[PDB]
């Protein structure tokens, strides 16, 4: 309710917490596999910050999956980048990598990251 009392930091420390249970590898349940490269994660956070991950995980046919492949042709780096936004609200968009961010996060569907993504390209 607008009511109660608000704690301004608390989703921000909800969150650094759960990214330092990532670190550990505390209750991931989910690898996602990248080429050659693997991320775990939480599916629950992924849900929460992509539509894609969001639309495999709800439908009961996939939700129970512990591996998933994405396409091959996305970058990892792009994808590590935005798996640590996520899990920090920080997004690392510098000129040698905007490109391969951009795409992922359009494969992502994370439409507000894709937006930001086109003001750093006019902003440049
Ligand atoms: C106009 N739409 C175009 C397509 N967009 C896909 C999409 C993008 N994101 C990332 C995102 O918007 N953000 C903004 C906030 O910061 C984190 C990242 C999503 C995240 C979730 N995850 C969850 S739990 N959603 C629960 C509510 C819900 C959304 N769709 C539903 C369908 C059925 C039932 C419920 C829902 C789902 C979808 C998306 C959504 C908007």
């Amino acid at each position: 309710a607008d009511s109660q009392i608000q704690f301004t930091r608390h989703a921000s420390d909800v969150l650094l917490n759960l990214n330092r249970l990532r670190s550990r590898d505390i209750l991931t349940d989910v690898v996602i596999v990248v080429s050659r490269e693997q991320f775990r994660a939480h599916k629950t956070v992924l849900m929460a910050c992509s539509g894609l991950f969001y639309s495999i995980f709800t439908d009961q046919l996939k939700r129970n999956l512990s591996v998933i492949n994405l396409d091959p042709e996305i970058n990892p780096e792009g994808f590590n980048i935005l798996l640590d936004f996520m899990y920090t609200s920080r997004l690392n968009l510098r000129v040698g990598n905007i490109m391969a961010v951009m795409a992922t996060a359009m494969y992502l569907q994370m439409e507000h990251v894709v937006d930001t993504c086109r003001k750093f390209i006019k902003a440049s």
